Protein backbone atom coordinates (compact mmCIF):
# COMPACT_ATOMS: atom_id res chain seq x y z
CA UNK A 1 0.00 0.00 0.00
CA UNK A 2 0.97 3.66 -0.36
CA UNK A 3 -0.86 6.37 1.65
CA UNK A 4 -2.25 9.22 -0.44
CA UNK A 5 -1.73 7.36 -3.72
CA UNK A 6 -3.89 8.98 -6.39
CA UNK A 7 -5.78 7.53 -9.34
CA UNK A 8 -3.22 6.32 -11.89
CA UNK A 9 -5.30 7.90 -14.66
CA UNK A 10 -4.54 11.27 -13.05
CA UNK A 11 -1.60 12.82 -14.88
CA UNK A 12 0.50 14.94 -12.48
CA UNK A 13 2.09 16.54 -15.54
CA UNK A 14 -1.37 17.92 -16.26
CA UNK A 15 -2.38 18.64 -12.65
CA UNK A 16 0.86 20.39 -11.74
CA UNK A 17 3.24 22.76 -13.45
CA UNK A 18 6.81 21.65 -12.65
CA UNK A 19 9.16 24.58 -12.04
CA UNK A 20 12.78 24.95 -10.91
CA UNK A 21 14.69 22.51 -8.70
CA UNK A 22 14.74 23.53 -5.06
CA UNK A 23 16.58 20.61 -3.53
CA UNK A 24 17.85 17.06 -3.31
CA UNK A 25 16.27 14.99 -0.54
CA UNK A 26 17.34 11.73 1.11
CA UNK A 27 15.46 10.20 -1.83
CA UNK A 28 14.68 11.77 -5.21
CA UNK A 29 14.82 15.39 -6.37
CA UNK A 30 12.49 18.18 -5.24
CA UNK A 31 10.88 20.82 -7.45
CA UNK A 32 8.83 23.94 -6.95
CA UNK A 33 5.44 23.40 -8.57
CA UNK A 34 2.06 24.96 -9.15
CA UNK A 35 -1.16 23.10 -8.39
CA UNK A 36 -3.10 23.85 -11.58
CA UNK A 37 -6.50 23.60 -9.88
CA UNK A 38 -5.87 25.92 -6.88
CA UNK A 39 -2.85 27.82 -8.22
CA UNK A 40 -1.18 27.18 -4.86
CA UNK A 41 2.56 26.56 -4.94
CA UNK A 42 3.65 23.05 -3.95
CA UNK A 43 6.90 21.18 -3.47
CA UNK A 44 7.18 18.13 -5.70
CA UNK A 45 9.57 15.30 -4.95
CA UNK A 46 10.11 13.14 -8.01
CA UNK A 47 11.54 9.63 -7.71
CA UNK A 48 12.34 7.30 -10.62
CA UNK A 49 11.17 3.90 -9.41
CA UNK A 50 13.03 1.99 -12.15
CA UNK A 51 16.48 3.25 -11.16
CA UNK A 52 15.63 2.52 -7.54
CA UNK A 53 16.53 -0.69 -5.73
CA UNK A 54 16.04 -1.33 -2.00
CA UNK A 55 15.07 2.35 -1.82
CA UNK A 56 11.40 1.85 -2.54
CA UNK A 57 10.53 0.50 0.91
CA UNK A 58 12.33 3.56 2.27
CA UNK A 59 10.19 5.76 0.02
CA UNK A 60 7.04 4.04 1.28
CA UNK A 61 8.09 4.58 4.88
CA UNK A 62 8.64 8.29 4.21
CA UNK A 63 5.21 8.74 2.70
CA UNK A 64 3.62 6.67 5.48
CA UNK A 65 5.25 8.72 8.26
CA UNK A 66 4.42 11.96 6.43
CA UNK A 67 0.77 11.03 5.93
CA UNK A 68 0.42 10.21 9.64
CA UNK A 69 1.54 13.68 10.75
CA UNK A 70 -1.01 16.41 11.34
CA UNK A 71 0.82 19.36 12.86
CA UNK A 72 1.65 23.02 12.13
CA UNK A 73 5.32 22.02 12.59
CA UNK A 74 5.49 19.26 9.98
CA UNK A 75 5.38 19.80 6.20
CA UNK A 76 1.99 18.68 4.87
CA UNK A 77 1.59 15.77 2.45
CA UNK A 78 -1.00 16.13 -0.34
CA UNK A 79 -0.73 12.71 -2.01
CA UNK A 80 1.34 10.85 -4.58
CA UNK A 81 0.90 10.36 -8.34
CA UNK A 82 2.46 8.01 -10.85
CA UNK A 83 3.75 9.19 -14.19
CA UNK A 84 5.13 6.24 -16.11
CA UNK A 85 8.12 5.13 -14.04
CA UNK A 86 8.25 8.24 -11.85
CA UNK A 87 6.58 8.88 -8.50
CA UNK A 88 5.46 12.48 -7.86
CA UNK A 89 5.18 13.16 -4.13
CA UNK A 90 3.25 16.35 -3.49
CA UNK A 91 4.15 18.35 -0.41
CA UNK A 92 3.49 21.72 1.16
CA UNK A 93 5.75 24.44 -0.25
CA UNK A 94 7.38 26.74 2.28
CA UNK A 95 8.28 30.02 0.66
CA UNK A 96 11.02 31.07 3.08
CA UNK A 97 13.48 28.27 2.22
CA UNK A 98 15.61 26.38 4.78
CA UNK A 99 17.16 27.83 7.93
CA UNK A 100 20.45 26.93 6.25
CA UNK A 101 19.50 29.12 3.29
CA UNK A 102 18.66 32.02 5.59
CA UNK A 103 22.18 31.78 7.04
CA UNK A 104 23.85 32.70 3.73
CA UNK A 105 23.51 36.49 4.11
CA UNK A 106 25.25 36.25 7.50
CA UNK A 107 24.92 35.12 11.14
CA UNK A 108 21.64 34.89 13.01
CA UNK A 109 21.15 36.80 16.23
CA UNK A 110 20.22 34.91 19.38
CA UNK A 111 16.60 36.00 19.20
CA UNK A 112 16.33 34.40 15.78
CA UNK A 113 18.25 31.34 16.96
CA UNK A 114 15.97 30.92 19.99
CA UNK A 115 12.80 31.40 17.90
CA UNK A 116 13.83 28.85 15.26
CA UNK A 117 14.91 26.35 17.95
CA UNK A 118 11.68 26.88 19.86
CA UNK A 119 9.60 26.00 16.79
CA UNK A 120 11.82 23.02 15.93
CA UNK A 121 11.16 21.85 19.51
CA UNK A 122 7.40 22.18 19.04
CA UNK A 123 7.82 19.91 16.02
CA UNK A 124 9.96 17.43 17.95
CA UNK A 125 7.51 17.44 20.85
CA UNK A 126 4.74 16.54 18.39
CA UNK A 127 6.70 13.75 16.68
CA UNK A 128 7.98 12.26 19.94
CA UNK A 129 4.45 12.30 21.39
CA UNK A 130 3.49 10.30 18.28
CA UNK A 131 6.34 7.86 18.99
CA UNK A 132 8.11 9.03 15.84
CA UNK A 133 11.79 9.92 15.51
CA UNK A 134 12.94 12.25 12.73
CA UNK A 135 16.57 11.09 12.76
CA UNK A 136 17.76 13.76 10.34
CA UNK A 137 17.37 17.04 12.24
CA UNK A 138 19.65 19.67 10.67
CA UNK A 139 19.21 23.23 9.40
CA UNK A 140 18.71 22.03 5.78
CA UNK A 141 15.67 20.08 6.93
CA UNK A 142 14.16 23.05 8.77
CA UNK A 143 11.91 25.13 6.50
CA UNK A 144 10.18 28.50 6.91
CA UNK A 145 6.97 29.77 5.33
CA UNK A 146 7.30 33.27 3.90
CA UNK A 147 5.37 34.48 6.96
CA UNK A 148 8.04 32.97 9.22
CA UNK A 149 6.38 29.75 10.36
CA UNK A 150 8.91 26.98 11.01
CA UNK A 151 8.44 23.36 9.94
CA UNK A 152 10.30 20.08 9.78
CA UNK A 153 10.95 18.42 6.49
CA UNK A 154 12.49 15.38 4.84
CA UNK A 155 11.17 12.40 6.68
CA UNK A 156 13.23 10.18 4.48
CA UNK A 157 14.82 8.35 7.38
CA UNK A 158 12.17 8.90 10.05
CA UNK A 159 11.47 6.03 12.45
CA UNK A 160 8.41 4.72 14.26
CA UNK A 161 8.37 3.36 17.81
CA UNK A 162 5.73 0.80 18.70
CA UNK A 163 4.72 -1.45 21.58
CA UNK A 164 6.70 -4.35 20.10
CA UNK A 165 9.68 -2.03 19.51
CA UNK A 166 10.46 0.66 22.06
CA UNK A 167 13.87 1.48 20.58
CA UNK A 168 15.46 1.50 17.11
CA UNK A 169 19.07 0.69 16.25
CA UNK A 170 19.32 1.35 12.50
CA UNK A 171 22.29 3.41 11.30
CA UNK A 172 20.60 6.45 9.66
CA UNK A 173 21.11 10.21 9.61
CA UNK A 174 23.62 12.77 8.40
CA UNK A 175 27.07 12.02 9.91
CA UNK A 176 27.90 15.44 11.50
CA UNK A 177 24.48 15.54 13.17
CA UNK A 178 24.18 11.89 14.27
CA UNK A 179 24.05 10.94 17.94
CA UNK A 180 26.80 8.68 19.32
CA UNK A 181 24.34 5.90 20.18
CA UNK A 182 23.01 5.94 16.58
CA UNK A 183 26.48 5.69 15.06
CA UNK A 184 27.28 2.89 17.52
CA UNK A 185 23.90 1.31 16.65
CA UNK A 186 22.91 0.89 20.30
CA UNK A 187 19.21 0.85 21.11
CA UNK A 188 17.98 4.44 20.86
CA UNK A 189 14.80 6.53 20.81
CA UNK A 190 13.66 10.18 20.61
CA UNK A 191 16.72 11.31 22.59
CA UNK A 192 18.74 10.84 19.36
CA UNK A 193 16.79 13.77 17.88
CA UNK A 194 17.72 15.84 20.97
CA UNK A 195 21.41 15.31 20.24
CA UNK A 196 20.85 16.27 16.60
CA UNK A 197 19.07 19.43 17.85
CA UNK A 198 22.16 20.43 19.82
CA UNK A 199 24.33 20.10 16.70
CA UNK A 200 21.71 22.08 14.83
CA UNK A 201 21.89 24.77 17.53
CA UNK A 202 25.63 25.07 16.88
CA UNK A 203 24.92 25.12 13.16
CA UNK A 204 22.43 27.94 13.66
CA UNK A 205 24.93 29.86 15.80
CA UNK A 206 28.07 29.32 13.73
CA UNK A 207 26.85 28.36 10.27
CA UNK A 208 28.31 24.84 10.30
CA UNK A 209 28.23 21.78 12.59
CA UNK A 210 31.25 20.52 14.58
CA UNK A 211 33.86 18.65 12.47
CA UNK A 212 32.43 20.13 9.27
CA UNK A 213 35.87 20.44 7.66
CA UNK A 214 36.56 16.72 8.04
CA UNK A 215 35.70 13.68 5.98
CA UNK A 216 32.35 12.34 7.20
CA UNK A 217 33.85 8.89 7.77
CA UNK A 218 36.05 10.25 10.58
CA UNK A 219 32.99 10.98 12.75
CA UNK A 220 32.36 7.24 13.05
CA UNK A 221 35.04 7.20 15.76
CA UNK A 222 35.27 10.92 16.49
CA UNK A 223 31.74 11.28 17.81
CA UNK A 224 31.59 8.11 19.94
CA UNK A 225 35.06 8.51 21.45
CA UNK A 226 35.46 12.27 21.95
CA UNK A 227 33.88 14.50 24.54
CA UNK A 228 30.70 15.99 23.06
CA UNK A 229 31.07 19.27 21.17
CA UNK A 230 30.40 22.59 22.87
CA UNK A 231 29.47 25.96 21.42
CA UNK A 232 32.65 28.00 21.16
CA UNK A 233 32.70 31.73 20.58
CA UNK A 234 31.01 34.81 21.93
CA UNK A 235 27.56 33.44 22.61
CA UNK A 236 25.39 33.86 25.70
CA UNK A 237 25.81 31.41 28.55
CA UNK A 238 22.16 30.28 28.20
CA UNK A 239 22.77 29.37 24.54
CA UNK A 240 26.00 27.54 25.42
CA UNK A 241 24.14 25.68 28.16
CA UNK A 242 21.19 24.84 25.83
CA UNK A 243 23.73 23.22 23.52
CA UNK A 244 25.47 21.36 26.37
CA UNK A 245 22.11 20.08 27.66
CA UNK A 246 21.48 18.59 24.21
CA UNK A 247 24.99 17.31 23.59
CA UNK A 248 25.48 14.86 26.44
CA UNK A 249 26.94 11.46 25.55
CA UNK A 250 24.37 9.85 27.87
CA UNK A 251 20.89 9.90 26.22
CA UNK A 252 19.00 9.81 29.54
CA UNK A 253 20.86 13.02 30.57
CA UNK A 254 19.36 14.88 27.60
CA UNK A 255 16.12 16.75 28.36
CA UNK A 256 12.94 15.98 26.43
CA UNK A 257 11.75 18.39 23.74
CA UNK A 258 8.96 19.38 26.07
CA UNK A 259 11.37 20.29 28.81
CA UNK A 260 13.64 22.28 26.44
CA UNK A 261 10.70 24.51 25.51
CA UNK A 262 11.07 25.95 29.04
CA UNK A 263 14.86 26.31 28.90
CA UNK A 264 16.01 29.81 29.89
CA UNK A 265 17.66 30.41 26.51
CA UNK A 266 14.30 29.89 24.80
CA UNK A 267 12.16 31.86 27.29
CA UNK A 268 14.60 34.79 27.48
CA UNK A 269 15.33 35.18 23.77
CA UNK A 270 12.55 33.75 21.60
CA UNK A 271 9.93 36.07 20.11
CA UNK A 272 6.96 35.89 17.71
CA UNK A 273 7.61 33.77 14.63
CA UNK A 274 6.26 36.57 12.40
CA UNK A 275 9.47 38.49 13.13
CA UNK A 276 11.40 35.84 11.18
CA UNK A 277 9.99 37.49 8.04
CA UNK A 278 12.87 39.95 8.42
CA UNK A 279 15.27 37.04 8.04
CA UNK A 280 13.45 36.02 4.88
CA UNK A 281 13.32 39.62 3.61
CA UNK A 282 17.06 39.79 4.30
CA UNK A 283 17.66 36.71 2.17
CA UNK A 284 15.58 37.99 -0.76
CA UNK A 285 17.44 41.31 -0.86
CA UNK A 286 20.73 39.43 -0.60
CA UNK A 287 19.92 37.04 -3.32
CA UNK A 288 18.73 39.97 -5.34
CA UNK A 289 22.21 41.37 -5.59
CA UNK A 290 23.68 37.92 -6.00
N1 LIG B 1 8.64 21.65 1.06
C1 LIG B 1 9.63 22.47 0.65
N2 LIG B 1 9.44 23.76 0.38
C2 LIG B 1 10.64 24.26 0.05
N3 LIG B 1 10.79 25.57 -0.29
C3 LIG B 1 11.87 26.28 -0.70
C4 LIG B 1 13.10 25.62 -0.96
C5 LIG B 1 14.22 26.35 -1.38
C6 LIG B 1 14.13 27.76 -1.55
S1 LIG B 1 15.51 28.74 -2.06
N4 LIG B 1 16.20 29.51 -0.66
O1 LIG B 1 15.01 29.91 -3.03
O2 LIG B 1 16.61 27.84 -2.79
C7 LIG B 1 12.92 28.41 -1.30
C8 LIG B 1 11.80 27.68 -0.88
N5 LIG B 1 11.54 23.29 0.11
N6 LIG B 1 10.94 22.19 0.46
C9 LIG B 1 11.63 21.08 0.66
S2 LIG B 1 10.86 19.56 0.86
N7 LIG B 1 12.96 21.12 0.79
C10 LIG B 1 13.91 20.15 0.85
C11 LIG B 1 14.28 19.73 2.14
F1 LIG B 1 13.70 20.25 3.18
C12 LIG B 1 15.25 18.71 2.32
C13 LIG B 1 15.87 18.14 1.21
C14 LIG B 1 15.51 18.56 -0.09
C15 LIG B 1 14.53 19.56 -0.26
F2 LIG B 1 14.22 19.94 -1.46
Amino acid sequence: GLPGMQNLKADPEELFTKLEKIGKGSFGEVFKGIDNRTQKVVAIKIIDLEEAEDEIEDIQQEITVLSQCDSPYVTKYYGSYLKDTKLWIIMEYLGGGSALDLLEPGPLDETQIATILREILKGLDYLHSEKKIHRDIKAANVLLSEHGEVKLADFGVAGQLTDTQIKRNTFVGTPFWMAPEVIKQSAYDSKADIWSLGITAIELARGEPPHSELHPMKVLFLIPKNNPPTLEGNYSKPLKEFVEACLNKEPSFRPTAKELLKHKFILRNAKKTSYLTELIDRYKRWKAEQ
